[PDB]
């Protein structure tokens, strides 16, 4: 029993973990094969942050120029390229550490664990969703970028997120490993704004069957209703709409439940009309929308890696 | 910017668990040098679960009756003894992954990170605390018990926790690596209950710090207050008294942000006699007590590993 949030075992991205080195800017890199991935703006100077010129940067810069240091090793740097936002500094090590892995583009509402690293050293690891308005809430600071977000699926991990910027209100905003960012953002110090966020449904019904399966039972009514008169609800509320694929995702839990997903609907229609009244579910007074149906059916069932 | 129930990077631990089998039941062991440490109720039988003889069950037993297994390499058992509520099994292999470590027994209100296994391969990571009853809020299943929770400190792993039991309300209770339970639990299933918990005060405080360093600061009033007097109110509430030691321990955090410790005990004071009145702090309804003042400082700092 018991309901937390849970990340991936990281000791597959940590062995895959360095440091990139230009001037005094120091970021973080992930090192697959004999390729180390990392931001493209750790060639940026405090000149020319409001709009670098990536090109004409990276053209004056020699392989010479990036320090790329995997713990007390020094790796050297022979070819670079920039593929979209990241760079591509191909080094004369292949990383014994690689494991099998995938590069993935993930939509909002899925969910993945983050390693937040700094000087190629790993600081903590944390569980974060892609939003609907493609930000995350992560915990960066200073040198984070490059660290990287990812899942594993039995013994492949597939990195699915790169950090490289923090958006007004503290929220968070980077790129896949093809270097193409998630939303409409860009890697300059300029006005970006994340449009309004909106809470993911699909996951805070997956999180009231967890609830259910833990025995935390209270807010289960006896009604049910129709798809289209629960999204009218949701809309008013701010949560996107449920989609009947969205049903059959939730179908497992449901199943192992015996409780009907358009019944479950019925229950958080209620939630969102008449509050909690100080009541926790699962130990918190707010609704959750960071576990997914296959996040909820993991750590209910423990699936291991 | 953001703040995140943030996990230690997991690697380490990963690399020592295996699985310890007798007969039907398989929980996971803890493989450090030529020892592997599991619980010793892996050599329960379905009969006498409500008082096993642990010091029968144990002499009819063999090395060759304990099927321990790493990856898919199996271990040969050369020795075996019981050393209160855990097995330490001898191999014949030491692990080459064994890193720097140390066995520590950890005081109520501190936290550490738990790698929930099951049959030797890890499900996830998350981040807990040694409640003031001694119990735990994990997420454990059947096949559980044997993983292990963990500080970092550099270089070296501080294990402190293995698991052992679930107790009524879906809590955790279990043993350090010397098989000492924390708190009044046997590994016997028998009527057990935790005593009633309280809220770990100065980890409430070190969490507000958190707030004001990442700008939510809406709750900071313009009060101060002795400390004699915030403890009749934290008492009323089921708040721990604050020491001393634990002002002092606020010492960082305070001078970061400028708001003495006792400032910050009259915003407590205001929020526990009057509510959040549906605001939210860091994201939460709720006021969190699982955040430590190092723990705080770390995540704030960036302190990696
Ligand atoms: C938050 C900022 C105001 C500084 C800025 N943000 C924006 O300009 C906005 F998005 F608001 F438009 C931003 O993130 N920058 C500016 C550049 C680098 C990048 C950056 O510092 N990335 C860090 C890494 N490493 C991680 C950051 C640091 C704090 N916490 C994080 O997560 S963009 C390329 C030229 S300098
Ligand atoms: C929850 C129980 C009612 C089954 C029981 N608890 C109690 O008896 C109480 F504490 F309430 F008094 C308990 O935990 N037991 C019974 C024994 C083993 C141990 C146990 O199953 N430990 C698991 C491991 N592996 C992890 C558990 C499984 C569910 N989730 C967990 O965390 S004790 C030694 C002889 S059988």
């Amino acid at each position: 029993s018991g309901f937390r949030k849970m990340a991936f075992p990281s000791g597959k991205v940590e062995g895959c973990m360095v440091q990139v080195t230009c001037g005094t800017t120091t970021l973080n890199g992930l090192w697959l094969d004999d390729v180390v991935y990392c931001p493209r703006h750790v060639i940026c100077t405090s000149e020319d942050m409001l709009n670098p010129n990536y090109e004409d940067l990276l053209i004056r810069k020699s392989n010479h120029n990036f320090l790329v240091q995997a713990g007390n090793v020094q790796l050297r740097v022979i070819g670079h390229s920039m593929q979209n936002c990241v760079l591509k500094l191909k080094v004369d090590t292949a990383n014994p550490k690689t494991p099998k892995y995938k590069f993935v583009r993930i939509q909002p509402g899925q969910t993945f664990s983050v390693l937040a690293c700094y000087n190629g050293s790993p600081s903590g690891v944390y569980q974060c969703a892609m939003r609907p308005n493609f930000t995350i809430k992560g915990s960066f600071l200073n040198g984070s970028c490059g660290s990287v977000g990812f899942n594993i699926d039995y013994d492949c991990v597939s990195f699915c997120y790169m950090h490289h910027m923090e958006l007004p209100t503290g929220v968070h905003a980077g790129t896949d490993l093809e270097g193409n960012f998630y939303g409409p953002f860009v890697d300059r110090q300029t006005a970006q704004a994340a449009g309004t966020d909106t809470t993911i449904t699909v996951n805070v019904l997956a999180w009231l069957y967890a609830a259910v399966i833990n025995g935390d039972r209270w807010f289960l009514n006896r009604f049910t209703t129709t798809l289209n008169d629960f999204n009218l609800v949701a809309m008013k509320y701010n949560y996107e709409p449920l989609t009947q694929d969205h049903v059959d995702i939730l179908g497992p839990l449901s199943a192992q439940t015996g409780i009907a997903v358009l019944d479950m609907c019925a229950s958080l229609k209620e939630l969102l009309q008449n509050g909690m009244n100080g009541r926790t579910i699962l130990g918190s007074a707010l609704l959750e929308d960071e576990f997914t149906p296959f996040d909820v059916v993991r750590q209910c069932s423990g699936v291991t890696f």
